Parts: structure tokens; sequence; C-alpha cells
């Protein structure tokens, strides 16, 4: 499982749930995003990046337009301790795209 | 299956076999469009949007172009009838990059 | 400029006014679009294409999302007849995304 | 030109001057994006976000894919008082294309 | 499998490994295009296009930027002895982007 | 303006003019990209590329998919002696667009 003490893996499991649960609050399909957050295996750089990667769910909008998983570069520090990175900003593309489709409609 | 009546239900099957059949005589791939075409599970909704979905055999490449399955705004009427209405929009930038590279080449 | 009979004319002139009213009344600047509605210079296409081009202010994102201003195939209509048809659609994904950030924010 | 306290105006020219500053340490066209934070008029707004939008000379590539001047619905807040918002996250695009090339070739 | 004389998939055969390796060992997931590039049945196919799809390890990211694995119509010519070229745009695409952000970052 | 011996002047002059003349053969606006290859200053740039830039008339469609000029890492090579290198990948999406819908409207 995660990397780290029991402690470190105890923190980032809370932050990483705390985390799936701001986006499955969006209302719009981000099993991606979810299964992307739950598959980061290093309790250090999730903690590390707990405020770097959070989603504030005051202003969806803004929140998915500038959240950091939109960008190649900041999804690196991912790369060998995560599956499925290579996908996430082509996911966040997708759910922007639906979400402001549906506040629009 | 199908919700509505046994009339609705019959009159929405045709469309949407109609539908089907002028994606398929494009010769390019389309089974993501015609498994979502006969994923949608609303006789009404498939009625009600006969004529703004259709596709016209004359004039492919206008009619790829200027389909309304290409906006996500359109397919939110599909929301809660349909499977993978979200992936449609870049299903049609796919389909319209093949055919256009088919008849230019 | 404007080739035509003189009702020809007059109506096609009255369209375009319509038009640009109704790009004009979304808040957005939407210069070129107008520029570009009032540089088409032939009455006829004009009026040929009056329910085509129609803006519908009742609905603005999906009327902008699915103009067929958007359409490259659709505008080469007006290539001999305007000016600036060919940065019309980018003038449109620009116009899409400053309103959409608009209603968003 | 400028709206705000004497104190105000001298304080947010100076986080513009910073800004461009770090903005043409880049080596490539940047004009327009120096034209831009020089046309924002309102003295309390630049101050308010001179955190927000400060460029980090440490690491360029990604202080480019970052950059909150990316973002549609972050210029909104400059859509009152500045010149060519609209054009701002087109401009980054390409900067981010050149300053990527000549890095890579 | 491949079709040709024993000669032709032999040749062939060698001409796709050495492809196979050259993507191989950029270092970022090529899976997508390796099985697309295993996937072509026509010895004559391949032979005849050894040149044109040649990955040159000197100068990889000019190597992805140019390669016509990015151009619908040139994979055209695989419509028929292939199986994925429809998504090799869209991958190249994403395995660009992996690149070089991994270069950048 | 241009740098070089007296016949690399000439060779580059009469390389340009040929350039020139293949992509206006297109018919469809081609100003900017005929205004660069004009701004090259560099007679030995332009020789030594020669052939890597030549415009193909005998499949236009293909000429302007593949172009070099598509890539801005391509373009890099101008950089030092052109001017407007950073705005012809999106002159070419462009000229793309205008030429394919032509061809298929």
């Amino acid at each position: 499982g995660m990397i780290g003490s029991e402690k470190q893996v105890n923190w980032a499991k809370s932050i990483i749930e705390k985390e799936v649960e701001a986006w499955e609050a969006i209302g719009v399909d981000v099993r991606e995003v979810a299964a992307f957050l739950r598959s980061i295996s290093d309790a250090r750089v999730i903690i590390d990046n707990r405020n770097l990667i959070h989603f504030q769910s005051s202003g969806i909008s803004y929140s998915l337009e500038s959240s950091p998983l939109n960008s190649p570069i900041f999804l690196r520090r991912f790369s060998a301790c995560s599956v499925g990175f290579e996908e996430i900003p082509t996911a966040l593309q997708r759910i922007r795209s639906v979400y402001t489709a549906k506040l629009l409609e």
C-alpha cells in the first residue's frame, strides 16, 4: 500500500479522501480523478502537496480552471507514485466542459 | 428498456436506427456514436429531438461539423437518459479528423 | 457597396442591423463579428441565410456554441462577399471563452 | 490614468514594473503581456492581486503554465480596468509554445 | 499474420522492432504507439514507409513534434492494414505533453 | 537587408520567390506566410533549409498538414533572422482550416 509511517499514511489518506469528497461534490462524473488521487502511493508526496492540490468547494468553476491537475509539469511530481497521471489534464478538460455546460444549459 | 408508451418506444427506436444508419453510411468508425444513440433510454426525449439530431447524408462534412452532438450544452438534455455523453464531443472531433483525412488523402 | 435590387438591399441591411444588435446585446466585445456581418456585400446571400445565421437572445450560451459562424464550412458561403471570414471561428472561440468566464465568475 | 490614493498608485505602479521585468527576463516576446499589465488602471486591484499574479523567475516553464493569466475566469477581475484581457489566454498559449520550443530545440 | 513474402515479412518485422525500440527509448509511456506499429499487417506498406516513419533518437522533442504519426492524412495509408490509427494523433499529443513536461520540470 | 555573399543572396531570394509562389497557388489567403518567408534575412539559413521547407503543389492538403512551418521547434532556426515566426503555427492552423473547408464545402 501507501509508503510512509503509520502517522503519515493516516494523514495522507485523510487528505486524499477529503479531496475526493470535494471533487465528488461537484455533481458530474469525476471517477477518473478520484481513482488517480486514490492511486497516489507515497504519503510524503500527498502531505507535501496537500495545499497545492486542494480543491475549493466555493467557486467550483475557478477551482476546476485553476487546479494544478491541469498542468503536466505539476503532475510530474506524481509520476513515480501514482497511476494515470498522463491522462489527468485531458480528464480535467472533459470535466470542465461537462460541468460548464451543465451550469450554462 | 426505453421508457414510454409502446407507440413512443416504437417511434423512438425507428428514429435511433435511422440515425445510426446515417452515421454508419459515412464509412469510418462511428461505433461510439452509434452506441451513444442506442443508449438513449427515454422515448420522449428521442422523439422531441428527432429533427435537431438528424444527420444529413447529403453533405457529410457539414453534417459532422454542424451536428449538435458537437455541443456539450445540447448533450445535457441526454444526461439522465443515456450513457457516454461526456465523451461524445471528443468522439465527433476524432471522427471529423478521420473522415476529413480520408477525403483529402 | 451592397449588390442586389433596391428592395433586397434594404431588406438585407435591416437583417444585418438586427443581427448586429443581437450580438451586441450579449455585453462582451463582439466588434469583430459586427464588422464581419456589416462587411457582407451581397444582399441575396444575406437574405437566403437570414434564418440560418440568426442569433437568439433567449439562450445566449447555446446561441454562441451552436452558431454556424463557428463552422469554416458554413462560412465558405461568404468567402466571395465579405471581409474577415477566415478569423471568425477563432473570434467565436474567444467570445465564447470570455462570455462563459463572465457568467461563471 | 490610474485611480487610487497617491500611496496606492505608487505601490501599484512599482508592482507592475516588477512583474513586467519578470516577464521580460524570460527572453521571448512578451510585449502583449507587458502592455496588458501596464494597462491596468485600478491601483487597488493591482495591490490586491500582487501575489496571485506574481511571476517567479526560479521556474519559468511552470510559472508560465500555472500563471492565472491563463484563466479567463481569473482575468474577469481586470475586465473593467484594463485593455486586452480577452486575448491574454491566447497570448500565454503562444508564449508558452515559443519558450518551450526554444528550450527544447 | 503479416502479408508478404518471407523476405518482406522478415524485413518489415525488423523495421517495426527498430522503431518500437526508438519510441521505447524515450522513457515515457508509448505502449499505444508500440501496439499500433506492431499491428501493421502488410509488409509492403511497412517497407515502403520505413524512412518516412523513422523516429530519430537524436532530438526526441523534434522527432515527436514532426513525426508523420501526428498527421491523420499520412495515417490513412495504414487504414486497411493496422489497428488503432484513428487514435494515434491523440496519442502523440499526450506523449508530447508528457515528455515535454518531464524535460521542463 | 539580406546577409550573405552576392551569390548566396541571389540564390536565397529565388528560393523564397519559388516558395511564395507555391503557397500563393493554393488559392486562399496566405499573405502572412508570404510575408514571413520574405522577412527571412539570412541567405545561408534559407539555402540550408530550401528542401526542408519546400511546399509541394502535388498534394496541397498534405503539404499544409506536414509542413515544418507547423512546428515551433523547427521555426526556432528563423528566430534570429525573420519577423513573425511566433504566429506562423497559428497561421498554418487557420490556413489549413480555411483550405480544408473550401475543398469539403
